[PDB]
């Protein structure tokens, strides 16, 4: 609850870094192990491949961060760990 | 008229799979042979070939499916079988 | 229906393996028994095959996939086993 | 006016088989004749030569051939013609 | 005041040709030199620019093209001219 | 019709045996034969012309194998039966 | 503030010419040395770098041009300066 | 500014022809001279030089032709009539 | 005009021939006259020589006598009839 | 942090030099040695070798190297001053 | 699992290496060991093989050593070292 | 600085006459002395060495002249007065 809370908080917590840190395939690698586990619906997940920039593609995917809750947040929080990217 | 309406309500009755089964190709092939036969004006054409998803193009035909009844209906069932694709 | 959906499910179980294993040899020639037996129309086929980076090119494969339902993904099934590639 | 109009509507009357008669050649030829004698502007032009694959490329060049009118319509018919292609 | 109050109104004269004749290069060149002579201020440019379709940015400029007289719309009419598009 | 469809078909029908069986030499004169023909024009023979490998130059024949018919096609055919390579 | 003004008027005031005079190299040249100095964020950058077209690319530069002032300007207008392209 | 204008012009006038008449070696040579009196910047210069057919390097010095005035354009004007080419 | 147009064509219409009939001596002398006449520049001389078959360079050849017309082809039509080969 | 950030600043602080200085060994040894410490995604290292000039590639390069910190623009400065290029 | 992820890990560990201590036959024949136990395909053996230069040779190789897991880099391992090379 | 890029330039200024004047001995000799001094890596050297004719490997040289600097060209401009060559 909590810290399921905390893992999207801190996604919300430092979300100018992820405009920052987060690739094109930091971001694509992250849309593909969603749709892996079916986090996400394909709609949805149309709605982030279809942007014209890379920030305008982040925000799609953080916006949706958000209404999704822990368990599609927790993964991509695994997701930079598992980069090490450290952001 | 009945089978005439049936062939819209068809589409009707399996909305969900068009959203799966039909691609953009499918989708803008169909789009041409009513823009051919001259089923549509370039305006509602226009709509539907502005949106940025896939389902977004997808639900703007279907939703002018239904006003335009069943030519504009009947010669996108028949793109369905004429593609064989038998969703 | 079932086996046939786990097909593509499969596919979509492991869509990070394919980002992996599959090479260009290894789409590309799925690219063509595709083609050989008609399961794609040549305006998707030049989609996948404009993409400038293997993996541009493996993901609309691979979106292209999920909306084509099993006969289109269980000889893609195959390639990867006539291969015995084994991802 | 009649076979003016009829001209740009013979195109609509089988648009699908300018997307499949009609190859990269015929129409980047027919592209060239156009801005040869100016019957495009050049932003326009662009528009058509930026698309990824062939039948992006087709449509646009088509869509542009409706809002044109018959002379940027006749010469295109011509070119179809003048290569004997007879489609 | 007469062909100055006639070249908006020969505009409005033949208003469905330029939903017809005018693409949007033709749009969109006639929005620079607006913008060029500043016959348009940008806030009604942003408007002209975000409609999602032609027709849609179409009639948004020829809406503003009746609030703001002859010197707004007679280089439009020149535009039309100098493209010798004859409309 | 039907065999001038099945001769372009047949190539599709068996189109991982022509990266196979055709060789440059298999290839080079069935461009020449073509090109005596005037079945091609000289823009898309330089396209396959130029290509680094066998199989980019057999791929980029065999895609406008598909969009040239009939009579481009079953003289390719005739090529493989005058050749008696019997693929 | 006049002449810092008048730097981006004389941009708005030959306009029509940077669609013209400015090649890509024009521009992404000008891109760079904004991004050097630091005047644009990468967001709008990105936005720029997306557009599919050169006058799809020019404008969206030149529409930031006017809302980022003089600075901003009066760099472009020095690099078409040290281009001596003198548009 | 008027012949200025007509050089640049004769070569849109007659472009058809610079796709037949124009070799590689009559490109590069124009390539060359081009870059010997520094007429073209060097990103520019390798656009050209990386496209794959003669054609696909025509055109794209034929379109920078067109954005970078008449002394650009004169000099091939003037190796057409150094060749003696008479195209 | 014609015949000259037709002295090239002459060439296309039997170039299967030319593959067959010209052999290394009926090619290298053949390039030498127009090397003699300088109706060819030695940059474009370069390319036929260095192509390792001889089809290979004979295409060489054959293709750059489409695009220089039918002076450098009328010699080589003369080069046979000089040889008397009678191809 | 600071001279960590001053890393990539100096890069950015002198962007056009590396336009410049930069090579195609000079740029692919640093796409190794990145790739050789995993500093880099192989879907960000294929958006690198994939496009067409020096400078497409130089500049997909320099972009990712402002998303992904200091570690990965180190070894870039430290790569040219291995070079001793001194750029 | 570790140690065969190491194996071309070790690859990658030292890849500058292989630019360096590969030569063309420590290329080649390790080239005709693979195509001699089919762990590659042809048609990603003809992209290496015509590279221009060593170094692409051996990069198209080394990339495709990654994508191709163990049993494919084991043996190139067991090739440096049956040369005794010691790389 | 001047001198400096002049060198550089001087070769930009008479580069028609280098691809007059320098034979392959003249590159490769000025090939040995670049690579003597260590003034090129030997990437870009096979680059150069893999080029078919002496036009193409002249260019290859001369376009890494330009992005190499002066050091680069200050030798190969005392390499053709230690020729005293002249040119």
């Amino acid at each position: 609850t909590n810290s399921a809370g905390i893992a999207q908080q801190w996604i919300q917590s430092k979300r100018e870094d992820i405009v920052n840190q987060m690739t094109e395939a930091c971001l694509n690698q992250s849309l593909d192990a969603l749709l892996s586990r079916d986090l996400i619906m394909k709609e949805d997940y149309e709605l982030v491949s279809t942007k014209p920039t890379r920030t305008s593609k982040v925000r799609q995917l953080l916006d949706t961060t958000d209404i999704q809750g822990e368990e599609f947040a927790k993964v991509i929080v695994q997701k930079l760990k598992d980069n090490k990217q450290m952001g």
